[PDB]
């Protein structure tokens, strides 16, 4: 009942700073040894950065620890201890960098490209899937992987309308929320739907999951942090990126899904997508074209727009490579 | 700067601590000068609940900016700076010490007992509102109060919906949201219905509005420690003991403002709470429910719902001094 809370996944990190952390997290941390954490933190982030592969896999661990475990006595500080890696992860990324705001009709049409060049409908993983020819064991793959992404979105977006100061904007979120959680009936909730259909082939759907993909664990927590970044830029690209793909990656799979023999019922987690949010979109839109005239915001949402790809394009590259290795 | 941020109202109070938070809200703050704001608030606090009352006054309103300014650069700074304040505070609530959890049937019988002993309802102030001798002016005061209470509540719901790790639960306070946010139509927001009553009876509803009455802040302060609380008994004592008492409350504040002179539409902020609260009561109360077997959520529970109902009397009682006064 505790496999994904902090302390019970400190202990099994063969990471000295693990030991540390934890100590950060107890009940009567004090000042010193929260702030001890963060340095250690820090320096190991900076270090996995700037090429230290070993470094690098510690940092990752750490941090899927301290921004997505379940015990909320320790959420508080471990975000805080989350913020000082995110700080050097940050003055790491490709910076858009623009010294002056773009027009809006450049924005759009810089974001359109983005996106044509790089969605997840185009990977060859996504055509594969599309294409028929992936087996049972495959589409297992596949969506072991898929619940990952799916089961606690819904609390990243929570943490952006947390963010949304503007009364009409957390109204915005809040309608997306309750559509992801299955407005009326808690049993049509988005992570729900997609446990029935885990379910249906066999495969289980952990409310506890904790991932052991590197990759899985890179795109999982650059959400996690894109979504509570105070610069809201930061979330709600990823946030728009996603909203704006789902609808047509989500029908293409909902139409492999029935062509591999699962029912209307079984596969609804996609088929809701494809007609729920087109329109909610729409109007979640205005929250961005907001604040095109700002240059802070739109160097943040096209930062975090890039890196969200990068991280995302190397999460699907290895669910392939392990999709391919069965048959 | 607006004036709701919290460097603006930090910079207009004439306290040292003010100047510390400040510098220890700056976007380059050392962890020395947050430590350091920390310590002297965590004193502070101290300082004003063992007696000093001006130290009392200036730990409350530095606690209102902390937790409940809007400018969102500095909201994880200053959400770990009223932390500190918390702890302290919590050592000096009297804390509920059952040893064994009640039954639910004895659960839910100590809480009606408790809400018919404290509930708002009962107030003199409220007895009279609803009797219609309440002036236009009166009635002024009652609803500026009123802006204070409800037009952030969703935000404090919001909290606790981010703790609630249960999908089902979250999946409850998310349509405790939908419906407070107005649906499918944010123009029908119940902060904007209720802002659509206060300019029906002449007054603004500023969404920068910034309490400046002590016993508000006060209440202000302990929902949003409440709602934040990291063991989530605290906020589901306030959040249920408000969906319980809204819906009688409302349908005699409803009345009395019909009574006063306000249209149906004018008044629709009372009236929606009356048919929209009792049927998502049920339906939350599985969240209280299923967590009665856990000792400590009982007294996190009771001790949050003696707290809530301490600050809010002395928070009524202050309103009623202030519509005394017109
Ligand atoms: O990849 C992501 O982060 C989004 C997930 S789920 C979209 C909505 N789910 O309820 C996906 O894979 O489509
Ligand atoms: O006491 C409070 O804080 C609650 C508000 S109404 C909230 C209505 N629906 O959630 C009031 O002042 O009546
Ligand atoms: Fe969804
Ligand atoms: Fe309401």
């Amino acid at each position: 009942n505790t496999r994904n809370f902090s302390l019970p996944q400190l202990q099994n990190l063969p990471i000295e700073e693990a030991r540390i952390v934890a100590d950060a997290l107890a009940v009567h941390a004090t000042s010193r040894q929260i702030d001890s954490a963060a340095s250690k933190l820090a320096a190991l982030a900076e270090a996995g950065l700037k090429g230290d592969r070993q470094a690098y896999a510690a940092y990752q661990q750490l941090l899927y620890v301290l921004s997505l475990s379940d015990d909320v006595a320790t959420a508080q500080t471990r975000r805080w201890l989350a913020r000082a890696i995110y700080r050097v992860e940050e003055r790491f990324m490709p910076a858009a960098d623009l010294s002056r705001a773009l027009s809006e009709e450049d924005f759009q049409k810089r974001l359109e490209q983005e996106i044509a060049a790089q969605s997840r409908e185009r990977h060859p993983m996504s055509q594969y899937v599309f294409s028929g020819s992936a087996s049972r064991a495959q589409l297992q793959v596949f969506l072991r992987h898929q619940w990952f992404r799916t089961f606690r979105l819904y609390r990243d977006a929570a943490d952006l309308l947390v963010n949304l100061t503007d009364v009409d904007e957390a109204a915005a979120l809040a309608r997306y929320l309750y559509g992801e959680l299955g407005e009326e009936d808690e049993k049509g909730s988005h992570p729900r739907l997609l446990a029935k259909l885990l379910e249906a082939i066999g495969l289980e759907a952990d409310f506890q999951a904790v991932s052991t993909m590197p990759e899985e664990i890179a795109y999982l927590n650059n959400r996690a942090r894109a979504f509570r970044h105070a610069e809201v830029g930061w979330g709600l690209a990823v946030f728009y990126i996603t909203e704006l793909v789902v609808p047509g990656n989500h029908e293409k799979l909902y139409r492999a899904l029935l062509q591999a023999g699962l029912s209307e019922d079984q596969a609804e987690y996609y088929k809701v997508h494809i007609s729920l949010v087109p329109p909610r979109a729409k109007r979640e839109w205005q929250l961005i074209a907001r604040r095109i005239p700002d240059v802070q915001f739109q160097n943040a949402f096209l930062t975090s727009l890039s890196q969200h790809f990068r991280v995302e394009r190397a999460y699907y590259d290895a669910i392939w490579e392990e999709m391919q290795s069965v048959k």
